Protein backbone atom coordinates (compact mmCIF):
# COMPACT_ATOMS: atom_id res chain seq x y z
CA UNK A 1 0.00 0.00 0.00
CA UNK A 2 0.98 3.63 -0.62
CA UNK A 3 0.00 5.94 2.10
CA UNK A 4 -1.35 9.32 1.62
CA UNK A 5 0.19 12.83 2.14
CA UNK A 6 -1.97 16.01 2.30
CA UNK A 7 0.68 19.02 1.21
CA UNK A 8 1.74 21.04 4.02
CA UNK A 9 1.60 23.96 2.08
CA UNK A 10 -2.06 24.14 1.69
CA UNK A 11 -2.32 27.14 -0.50
CA UNK A 12 -1.75 24.66 -3.15
CA UNK A 13 -5.20 22.81 -3.53
CA UNK A 14 -7.65 20.82 -5.23
CA UNK A 15 -10.89 22.59 -7.35
CA UNK A 16 -12.70 23.48 -4.21
CA UNK A 17 -10.05 24.48 -2.04
CA UNK A 18 -9.14 21.52 0.37
CA UNK A 19 -5.51 20.52 0.19
CA UNK A 20 -4.13 18.45 -2.46
CA UNK A 21 -1.80 15.65 -1.73
CA UNK A 22 -0.20 12.22 -2.66
CA UNK A 23 0.06 8.99 -1.85
CA UNK A 24 3.98 7.57 -1.36
CA UNK A 25 5.39 4.08 -0.57
CA UNK A 26 8.90 4.48 0.30
CA UNK A 27 11.67 1.82 -0.93
CA UNK A 28 15.02 2.78 1.16
CA UNK A 29 16.95 0.69 -0.70
CA UNK A 30 16.82 2.37 -4.07
CA UNK A 31 17.42 5.75 -5.83
CA UNK A 32 14.60 5.62 -8.39
CA UNK A 33 11.42 7.85 -8.24
CA UNK A 34 8.39 6.83 -10.04
CA UNK A 35 5.52 9.83 -9.56
CA UNK A 36 2.54 8.99 -11.60
CA UNK A 37 -0.34 11.30 -12.63
CA UNK A 38 -4.20 10.18 -12.50
CA UNK A 39 -5.73 11.27 -15.39
CA UNK A 40 -10.36 11.46 -15.99
CA UNK A 41 -10.69 14.14 -18.30
CA UNK A 42 -11.80 17.69 -17.90
CA UNK A 43 -13.90 20.85 -17.09
CA UNK A 44 -13.88 23.95 -18.98
CA UNK A 45 -16.85 26.50 -17.16
CA UNK A 46 -18.76 26.83 -14.45
CA UNK A 47 -22.20 24.86 -15.23
CA UNK A 48 -20.09 21.74 -16.40
CA UNK A 49 -17.74 22.15 -13.50
CA UNK A 50 -20.44 21.70 -11.19
CA UNK A 51 -21.97 18.61 -12.80
CA UNK A 52 -18.72 16.77 -12.03
CA UNK A 53 -18.40 18.15 -8.36
CA UNK A 54 -22.47 16.02 -7.80
CA UNK A 55 -21.19 13.03 -9.69
CA UNK A 56 -17.00 12.81 -9.62
CA UNK A 57 -16.43 14.44 -6.79
CA UNK A 58 -12.93 12.67 -5.83
CA UNK A 59 -11.24 14.44 -8.94
CA UNK A 60 -12.47 17.96 -7.46
CA UNK A 61 -11.53 17.35 -3.24
CA UNK A 62 -9.70 15.93 -1.30
CA UNK A 63 -12.61 15.55 1.61
CA UNK A 64 -13.26 12.09 1.09
CA UNK A 65 -10.00 10.62 -0.03
CA UNK A 66 -9.00 7.29 1.83
CA UNK A 67 -5.64 6.54 4.10
CA UNK A 68 -4.33 4.56 1.72
CA UNK A 69 -4.27 2.87 -2.39
CA UNK A 70 -2.92 -0.33 -3.10
CA UNK A 71 -0.26 0.11 -6.00
CA UNK A 72 -1.05 -1.66 -9.50
CA UNK A 73 1.10 -2.60 -12.62
CA UNK A 74 3.88 0.09 -12.51
CA UNK A 75 2.96 1.01 -9.55
CA UNK A 76 3.32 -2.55 -7.93
CA UNK A 77 6.13 -3.60 -5.71
CA UNK A 78 5.78 -6.97 -6.59
CA UNK A 79 7.87 -7.96 -9.05
CA UNK A 80 5.84 -11.00 -10.33
CA UNK A 81 3.75 -7.58 -11.30
CA UNK A 82 5.82 -5.49 -12.01
CA UNK A 83 9.10 -6.69 -13.76
CA UNK A 84 10.90 -3.27 -14.47
CA UNK A 85 10.54 -0.72 -11.25
CA UNK A 86 9.04 -3.01 -8.62
CA UNK A 87 11.83 -2.03 -6.55
CA UNK A 88 11.37 2.25 -7.02
CA UNK A 89 9.97 4.28 -4.47
CA UNK A 90 6.12 4.85 -5.68
CA UNK A 91 4.17 8.00 -5.57
CA UNK A 92 0.63 8.31 -6.77
CA UNK A 93 -0.48 11.93 -7.93
CA UNK A 94 -4.13 12.10 -7.34
CA UNK A 95 -5.99 14.47 -10.14
CA UNK A 96 -7.99 16.62 -8.42
CA UNK A 97 -7.81 19.93 -10.37
CA UNK A 98 -9.51 19.18 -13.70
CA UNK A 99 -7.20 21.00 -15.88
CA UNK A 100 -5.08 18.41 -17.61
CA UNK A 101 -2.14 19.26 -15.47
CA UNK A 102 -1.67 23.08 -16.65
CA UNK A 103 -3.40 25.21 -14.29
CA UNK A 104 -1.92 27.83 -12.09
CA UNK A 105 -5.40 29.86 -10.25
CA UNK A 106 -6.50 30.03 -6.70
CA UNK A 107 -9.86 30.04 -5.58
CA UNK A 108 -10.80 33.88 -4.72
CA UNK A 109 -13.91 35.96 -4.88
CA UNK A 110 -13.87 36.06 -8.61
CA UNK A 111 -12.74 32.41 -8.84
CA UNK A 112 -15.77 29.21 -8.03
CA UNK A 113 -12.74 26.64 -8.59
CA UNK A 114 -9.27 26.84 -8.33
CA UNK A 115 -7.08 24.99 -11.02
CA UNK A 116 -3.87 24.68 -9.51
CA UNK A 117 -2.43 21.25 -11.22
CA UNK A 118 1.22 22.96 -12.35
CA UNK A 119 1.51 24.24 -9.00
CA UNK A 120 0.30 20.51 -7.88
CA UNK A 121 3.13 18.91 -9.51
CA UNK A 122 5.77 21.48 -8.32
CA UNK A 123 4.71 21.79 -4.48
CA UNK A 124 4.72 17.66 -4.57
CA UNK A 125 8.74 17.46 -6.07
CA UNK A 126 9.67 20.26 -3.50
CA UNK A 127 7.95 18.07 -0.03
CA UNK A 128 9.57 14.66 -1.71
CA UNK A 129 13.31 16.33 -1.58
CA UNK A 130 12.35 15.97 2.20
CA UNK A 131 12.00 12.49 2.39
CA UNK A 132 14.54 11.31 -0.03
CA UNK A 133 14.04 12.63 -3.12
CA UNK A 134 17.37 14.35 -2.94
CA UNK A 135 19.37 11.33 -3.27
CA UNK A 136 18.09 10.35 -5.96
CA UNK A 137 19.07 9.33 -9.78
CA UNK A 138 16.66 8.77 -11.63
CA UNK A 139 12.75 10.71 -11.86
CA UNK A 140 10.50 9.59 -13.95
CA UNK A 141 7.50 11.38 -14.59
CA UNK A 142 4.37 8.91 -16.00
CA UNK A 143 0.72 9.25 -16.36
CA UNK A 144 -2.14 7.94 -17.96
CA UNK A 145 -4.89 9.93 -20.18
CA UNK A 146 -5.08 13.23 -18.98
CA UNK A 147 -1.91 12.63 -16.83
CA UNK A 148 -0.62 11.40 -19.73
CA UNK A 149 -0.99 14.25 -21.21
CA UNK A 150 0.40 16.42 -18.33
CA UNK A 151 3.64 14.77 -18.27
CA UNK A 152 3.49 15.99 -21.63
CA UNK A 153 3.14 19.48 -20.44
CA UNK A 154 5.00 19.43 -16.96
CA UNK A 155 8.28 16.84 -17.35
CA UNK A 156 10.51 20.05 -18.74
CA UNK A 157 9.27 22.41 -15.96
CA UNK A 158 10.20 19.61 -13.10
CA UNK A 159 13.74 19.44 -14.37
CA UNK A 160 13.96 23.30 -14.70
CA UNK A 161 13.09 23.34 -11.22
CA UNK A 162 15.26 20.72 -9.61
CA UNK A 163 18.41 22.49 -11.53
CA UNK A 164 17.20 25.87 -9.86
CA UNK A 165 17.21 24.40 -6.49
CA UNK A 166 20.75 22.76 -6.88
CA UNK A 167 19.63 19.21 -8.11
CA UNK A 168 21.53 18.76 -11.10
CA UNK A 169 22.06 14.83 -10.69
CA UNK A 170 18.47 13.85 -10.82
CA UNK A 171 17.79 12.62 -14.24
CA UNK A 172 14.20 13.92 -15.11
CA UNK A 173 12.55 11.36 -17.87
CA UNK A 174 8.78 11.36 -19.07
CA UNK A 175 6.30 8.51 -19.51
CA UNK A 176 3.75 9.40 -21.10
CA UNK A 177 0.89 6.79 -21.24
CA UNK A 178 -2.74 7.37 -23.25
CA UNK A 179 -2.37 11.00 -23.41
CA UNK A 180 -1.23 11.52 -27.43
CA UNK A 181 -4.74 12.66 -29.37
CA UNK A 182 -5.18 14.34 -32.13
CA UNK A 183 -6.57 17.46 -33.66
CA UNK A 184 -8.41 15.91 -36.63
CA UNK A 185 -11.91 15.89 -38.42
CA UNK A 186 -14.69 14.30 -36.40
CA UNK A 187 -16.44 11.33 -37.97
CA UNK A 188 -19.77 13.65 -37.27
CA UNK A 189 -19.47 17.32 -36.59
CA UNK A 190 -21.27 19.72 -34.49
CA UNK A 191 -19.80 23.69 -33.59
CA UNK A 192 -19.49 24.06 -29.60
CA UNK A 193 -22.66 25.08 -28.50
CA UNK A 194 -22.67 23.23 -25.24
CA UNK A 195 -20.21 20.36 -23.17
CA UNK A 196 -21.07 17.32 -25.51
CA UNK A 197 -20.99 19.60 -28.78
CA UNK A 198 -17.53 20.68 -28.64
CA UNK A 199 -14.48 19.67 -30.15
CA UNK A 200 -11.35 19.22 -28.00
CA UNK A 201 -9.78 22.23 -29.64
CA UNK A 202 -12.55 24.59 -28.76
CA UNK A 203 -13.03 23.06 -25.35
CA UNK A 204 -9.39 23.55 -24.47
CA UNK A 205 -9.14 27.55 -25.75
CA UNK A 206 -11.57 27.50 -23.20
CA UNK A 207 -10.29 26.38 -20.37
CA UNK A 208 -7.05 27.96 -20.96
CA UNK A 209 -8.43 31.25 -20.13
CA UNK A 210 -10.63 29.60 -17.56
CA UNK A 211 -7.67 27.72 -15.76
CA UNK A 212 -5.32 30.47 -15.80
CA UNK A 213 -3.76 27.28 -17.99
CA UNK A 214 0.29 27.23 -18.55
CA UNK A 215 2.10 25.36 -20.91
CA UNK A 216 5.81 24.43 -21.67
CA UNK A 217 8.35 27.64 -22.81
CA UNK A 218 9.39 26.84 -25.89
CA UNK A 219 6.16 25.40 -27.29
CA UNK A 220 4.38 28.89 -25.91
CA UNK A 221 7.36 30.60 -27.80
CA UNK A 222 6.19 28.97 -30.75
CA UNK A 223 2.42 29.09 -30.75
CA UNK A 224 1.97 32.85 -29.18
CA UNK A 225 -0.80 34.60 -27.42
CA UNK A 226 -4.09 32.67 -28.04
CA UNK A 227 -2.77 29.45 -29.38
CA UNK A 228 -1.25 27.65 -26.47
CA UNK A 229 -4.07 25.12 -26.84
CA UNK A 230 -1.87 23.40 -29.78
CA UNK A 231 0.52 22.20 -26.80
CA UNK A 232 -1.81 20.30 -25.38
CA UNK A 233 -1.32 17.89 -28.50
CA UNK A 234 1.93 15.43 -28.43
CA UNK A 235 2.43 15.70 -31.75
CA UNK A 236 3.61 19.36 -31.40
CA UNK A 237 4.87 19.79 -27.95
CA UNK A 238 6.98 16.49 -27.92
CA UNK A 239 9.84 17.96 -30.50
CA UNK A 240 9.91 20.89 -28.26
CA UNK A 241 10.93 19.24 -25.21
CA UNK A 242 14.44 18.43 -23.62
CA UNK A 243 13.63 15.68 -21.44
CA UNK A 244 13.63 11.99 -22.80
CA UNK A 245 10.23 10.91 -23.54
CA UNK A 246 8.59 7.54 -23.52
CA UNK A 247 5.28 7.07 -25.58
CA UNK A 248 2.55 4.43 -25.11
CA UNK A 249 -0.72 4.93 -26.95
CA UNK A 250 -3.16 2.65 -28.24
CA UNK A 251 -3.85 3.38 -32.28
CA UNK A 252 -7.38 3.34 -31.63
CA UNK A 253 -7.89 4.57 -28.29
CA UNK A 254 -11.12 5.08 -26.95
CA UNK A 255 -11.49 8.56 -25.72
CA UNK A 256 -9.70 9.43 -29.58
CA UNK A 257 -12.79 8.00 -31.15
CA UNK A 258 -15.37 9.56 -28.12
CA UNK A 259 -14.24 12.86 -29.44
CA UNK A 260 -14.35 12.09 -32.96
CA UNK A 261 -18.22 11.09 -32.70
CA UNK A 262 -17.71 7.41 -33.10
CA UNK A 263 -19.71 4.96 -31.53
CA UNK A 264 -18.58 1.16 -32.06
CA UNK A 265 -22.08 -0.48 -31.24
CA UNK A 266 -21.35 -4.13 -38.94
CA UNK A 267 -19.32 -1.57 -40.50
CA UNK A 268 -19.64 0.31 -43.22
CA UNK A 269 -17.56 1.79 -46.17
CA UNK A 270 -16.98 5.46 -44.82
CA UNK A 271 -16.78 4.50 -40.93
CA UNK A 272 -14.29 1.81 -42.21
CA UNK A 273 -12.24 4.63 -44.16
CA UNK A 274 -12.16 6.95 -41.02
CA UNK A 275 -10.98 3.88 -39.02
CA UNK A 276 -7.84 3.45 -40.87
CA UNK A 277 -7.35 6.60 -41.33
CA UNK A 278 -6.64 6.96 -37.69
CA UNK A 279 -4.86 4.48 -37.38
CA UNK A 280 -2.37 5.26 -40.00
CA UNK A 281 -2.13 8.86 -39.12
CA UNK A 282 -1.46 7.88 -35.50
CA UNK A 283 1.49 5.93 -36.66
CA UNK A 284 2.80 8.89 -38.55
CA UNK A 285 2.77 10.77 -35.55
CA UNK A 286 4.95 8.60 -34.38
CA UNK A 287 7.66 8.06 -36.91
CA UNK A 288 10.27 9.93 -35.33
CA UNK A 289 9.81 8.86 -31.62
CA UNK A 290 12.44 6.86 -30.93
CA UNK A 291 10.89 5.24 -27.23
CA UNK A 292 7.50 4.33 -28.12
CA UNK A 293 4.75 1.40 -27.87
CA UNK A 294 1.91 1.27 -30.03
CA UNK A 295 -0.56 -1.61 -30.38
CA UNK A 296 -2.87 -1.79 -32.93
CA UNK A 297 -5.94 -1.94 -30.28
CA UNK A 298 -9.07 -0.80 -29.05
CA UNK A 299 -8.38 0.87 -25.64
CA UNK A 300 -7.62 3.31 -23.15
CA UNK A 301 -4.56 3.45 -20.64
CA UNK A 302 -2.21 0.85 -19.81
CA UNK A 303 0.37 1.24 -17.20
CA UNK A 304 -1.62 1.12 -13.73
CA UNK A 305 -3.66 -2.21 -14.95
CA UNK A 306 -2.53 -5.69 -13.14
CA UNK A 307 -2.25 -7.14 -16.25
CA UNK A 308 -0.10 -4.25 -18.25
CA UNK A 309 2.55 -7.12 -18.82
CA UNK A 310 0.02 -9.20 -21.34
CA UNK A 311 0.62 -7.06 -24.46
CA UNK A 312 3.29 -7.39 -27.25
CA UNK A 313 4.64 -5.85 -30.08
CA UNK A 314 6.79 -7.34 -32.49
CA UNK A 315 7.09 -10.13 -29.72
CA UNK A 316 8.27 -7.32 -26.96
CA UNK A 317 6.33 -6.62 -23.54
CA UNK A 318 5.97 -2.70 -22.17
CA UNK A 319 7.89 -3.40 -19.11
CA UNK A 320 10.96 -5.42 -21.85
CA UNK A 321 10.65 -2.14 -23.98
CA UNK A 322 10.68 0.10 -20.52
CA UNK A 323 14.42 -1.93 -19.70
CA UNK A 324 15.41 -1.75 -23.18
CA UNK A 325 15.01 2.60 -22.50
CA UNK A 326 16.96 2.57 -19.52
CA UNK A 327 19.91 0.87 -21.10
CA UNK A 328 19.25 2.65 -23.70
CA UNK A 329 20.08 5.91 -21.55
CA UNK A 330 23.20 4.79 -19.70
CA UNK A 331 20.71 0.34 -30.70
CA UNK A 332 20.84 -2.85 -28.62
CA UNK A 333 21.02 -6.38 -30.00
CA UNK A 334 17.15 -7.52 -29.45
CA UNK A 335 16.45 -4.71 -27.18
CA UNK A 336 13.95 -2.88 -29.12
CA UNK A 337 12.54 0.46 -27.85
CA UNK A 338 10.35 1.86 -30.84
CA UNK A 339 7.43 -0.44 -31.25
CA UNK A 340 5.11 0.56 -33.31
CA UNK A 341 2.21 -1.57 -35.12
CA UNK A 342 1.95 -1.41 -38.67
CA UNK A 343 -1.74 -3.84 -39.20
CA UNK A 344 -4.58 -1.69 -39.92
CA UNK A 345 -7.43 -2.82 -37.69
CA UNK A 346 -8.28 -3.11 -33.68
CA UNK A 347 -7.88 -6.37 -32.79
CA UNK A 348 -5.45 -7.24 -35.74
CA UNK A 349 -2.38 -7.46 -33.15
CA UNK A 350 -3.84 -10.92 -31.16
CA UNK A 351 -1.91 -9.70 -27.75
CA UNK A 352 -4.39 -6.97 -27.24
CA UNK A 353 -6.74 -6.75 -24.18
CA UNK A 354 -10.22 -8.71 -24.42
O1 LIG B 1 -9.59 10.43 -20.47
C1 LIG B 1 -8.96 11.52 -20.32
O2 LIG B 1 -8.43 11.83 -19.23
C2 LIG B 1 -8.74 12.41 -21.51
C3 LIG B 1 -9.31 12.32 -22.77
C4 LIG B 1 -8.87 13.30 -23.67
C5 LIG B 1 -7.97 14.22 -23.17
S1 LIG B 1 -7.67 13.75 -21.51
C6 LIG B 1 -7.43 15.17 -24.01
C7 LIG B 1 -6.22 15.84 -23.67
C8 LIG B 1 -5.64 16.74 -24.56
C9 LIG B 1 -6.22 16.97 -25.80
C10 LIG B 1 -7.38 16.30 -26.15
C11 LIG B 1 -7.96 15.39 -25.26
O3 LIG B 1 -9.18 14.70 -25.68
C12 LIG B 1 -9.34 13.39 -25.13
C1 LIG C 1 3.04 27.67 -1.23
O1 LIG C 1 2.53 27.56 -2.56
C2 LIG C 1 2.36 28.83 -3.21
C3 LIG C 1 1.69 28.55 -4.53
O2 LIG C 1 2.44 27.63 -5.31
C4 LIG C 1 3.72 29.51 -3.35
O3 LIG C 1 3.54 30.78 -3.97
C5 LIG C 1 4.36 29.67 -1.98
O4 LIG C 1 5.67 30.20 -2.11
C6 LIG C 1 4.42 28.33 -1.25
N1 LIG C 1 4.94 28.51 0.10
C7 LIG C 1 5.71 27.61 0.71
C8 LIG C 1 6.16 27.96 2.10
O5 LIG C 1 6.03 26.55 0.18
Amino acid sequence: DLRLHLLLNTSVTCNDGSPAGYYLKESRGSRRWLLFLEGGWYCFNRENCDSRYDTMRRLMSSRDWPRTRTGTGILSSQPEENPYWWNANMVFIPYCSSDVWSGASSKSEKNEYAFMGALIIQEVVRELLGRGLSGAKVLLLAGSSAGGTGVLLNVDRVAEQLEKLGYPAIQVRGLADSGWFLDNKQYRHTDCVDTITCAPTEAIRRGIRYWNGVVPERCRRQFQEGEEWNCFFGYKVYPTLRSPVFVVQWLFDEAQLTVDNVHLTPVQEGLRLYIQNLGRELRHTLKDVPASFAPACLSHEIIIRSHWTDVQVKGTSLPRALHCWDRSLHPLKGCPVHLVDSCPWPHCNPSCPT
